[PDB]
RNA sequence: AAAUUUUCAGCAAUGGAUGUCUUGGCUCGCGCAACGAUGAAGGACGCAGCGAACUGCGAAACGCAAUGUGAAUUGCAGAAUUCAGUGAAUCAUCAGAUUUCUGAACGCAAAUGGCACCUUGGGGUAUUCUCCUUGGUACGUCUGUUUCAGUGUCUUU
């Protein structure tokens, strides 16, 4: 059973001098949206040395 | 005679008829031929500086690029620069892009972001380890290719 080797690629991010290479559908920054602020959460930070955050 | 009941008128109440409107319907006629494995129709969940819906859109999310028009948008806020301009707009146009999770729906599934394997590139005593990361692996069917099986028919080394 050969493995696939499709000739000529499908999308063309990746080719022989392509030099453009995608960027990252899940940067650091899409992940991590926001830290909450609240009466709830700023208890936290002082006391058990714990910070919240809203992520995706 | 009051009071009460009934009747007629005036004013007030209750109620939404009549009249006048109408960016909607209905019917007839005339043109045009253009959905989908390059992922359709339909579904789900999201996205606005301040939105629930309805329209719009898809982590590039009431939009981006291009072209045209050439100064707004507007409920408030702000931005004022964008003002003899390589340029305002819930503008028109639209030939370039994005297009989550789905669905014929396609790795197995399914009241489950469940359970696999291969693969690219990188991250941490290891060829077998765990991790992040890129893209794959359904069914039928045609042409070609490669690897096979059969005391099928034949020669024969």
């Amino acid at each position: 059973r050969k493995s696939r080797q499709p000739k000529v690629v499908r999308r063309c991010y990746e080719a022989a001098t392509c030099t453009f290479p995608k960027l990252a559908k899940t940067d650091k920054y899409t992940i991590v949206r926001q830290p909450l602020t609240t009466e709830s959460a700023m208890k936290k930070i002082e006391e058990t040395n714990t910070l919240v955050f809203l992520v995706d």
